[PDB]
C-alpha cells in the first residue's frame, strides 16, 4: 500500500529514519554525496518531490532544495545511493513510498529500478545504503515537513 | 523483493492461485471476460509476458496466448480486472510480481497504477478481483509453465 501522507508536490521536507532519527543529505562536495547525518539542520537535508506521471504514476523523484540534484538508488555500480542532475532522467531516480504493514506511520523508500529499499542503522557498515531482502525496522522513514 | 522465477519472455504459463488452486482465464466472449476457474485446462488460461522496458523495468504485461489481449487491474471503472488490446498501452496493463516475505514460492500480482493485488477466494463475493490493503494468503499466486 502506498504511503497515504506523501508531501504535496513542491513542498519541502527532511527524510528522517524512524529508529536512528538520522536524516538523509544530498550535497555536491565531499563524498559520500548522499548519506545519513546526525547533527544540525542544514539545507542539503531539504528535499521536494517531483510527482511521476504516466508510467511514473505512484512514483516520485526526490529533488534537493539547495542543489537541484535528484536521488538515485541502484545496484549496478558503487555508490549504490547518490545524486545526479536533472528531474528524473534515469529510471533509478524514481521511488515508491510503501507504507509499512505494521506501523502505518512509516514507509520504505523503494526503487522499482533496483528492487531495493533505503536503510539507516548505527551498525554494521555500511551504516546507510540500499538493500534487497526482508522488511527490517531500519528501513523505515518519515517525511518531516519544513 | 521481486519473485526470483518469472517465466522467460514469450514462454507460456497458467496463473494458479496458491490457496484455491483456481486459474485465471482471459477470453473475448461471455462476461466475466477475466475471472478465476476451477475445471479442465483450456487455451484461454494461457498467458505470456511482455517484459517491461525503461520506465516499465521490473513490470510485465500479461498477454493472452489465444486472443492476444493484455490484462488490466484498475480501480477507476468496472470491472476492476479485465482485458484489452494494445500490448500495454495503458498504465494499468503493467504488473510487478512481488515475492511473499514468508512463502518464498509464491508472489503477488501487483499493479503500480492502481496499488492493488489480485486475489482468489471461494467466498465472500466477489470471489476474484483486486484489493488494496493488508497481506492475505488469497493474494498469492504461482506460475505454472506449460
Ligand atoms: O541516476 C543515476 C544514473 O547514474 C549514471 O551514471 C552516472 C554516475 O552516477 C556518475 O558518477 C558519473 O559521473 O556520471 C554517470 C553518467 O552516465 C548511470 O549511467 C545511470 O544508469 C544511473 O544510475
Ligand atoms: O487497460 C484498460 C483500459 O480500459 C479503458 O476502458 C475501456 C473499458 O475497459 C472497455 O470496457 C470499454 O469498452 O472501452 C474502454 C476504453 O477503451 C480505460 O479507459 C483505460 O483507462 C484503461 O483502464
Ligand atoms: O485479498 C482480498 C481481501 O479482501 C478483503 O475483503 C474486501 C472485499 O474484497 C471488498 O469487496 C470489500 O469492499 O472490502 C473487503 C474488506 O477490505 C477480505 O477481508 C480479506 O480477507 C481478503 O480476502
Amino acid at each position: 500500500v502506498n504511503f497515504p501522507n506523501i508531501p504535496a508536490e513542491g513542498a519541502q521536507f527532511r527524510l528522517r529514519a524512524r529508529d536512528t532519527g538520522y536524516v538523509i543529505y544530498s550535497r555536491t562536495e565531499n563524498p559520500p554525496l548522499v548519506w545519513q547525518y546526525n547533527g544540525p539542520p542544514y539545507d542539503d537535508q531539504l528535499f521536494t518531490l517531483i510527482y511521476g506521471t504516466g508510467p511514473h504514476q505512484n512514483l516520485y523523484a526526490i529533488k534537493s532544495v539547495p542543489n537541484g540534484r535528484v536521488l538515485f538508488s541502484r545496484t549496478s555500480a558503487s555508490p549504490h545511493v547518490g545524486n545526479i542532475a536533472g528531474d528524473g532522467t534515469y529510471n533509478d531516480n524514481w521511488f515508491q513510498f510503501i507504507q509499512d504493514d505494521n506501523d502505518p506511520n512509516s514507509f520504505r523508500i523503494y526503487s522499482l529500478a533496483s528492487d531495493t529499499v533505503l536503510y539507516s542503522r548505527t551498525t554494521p557498515d555500511p551504516q546507510f545504503g540500499n538493500y534487497t531482502g526482508a522488511k527490517y525496522d531500519d528501513q523505515l522513514w518519515h517525511f518531516e515537513l519544513v
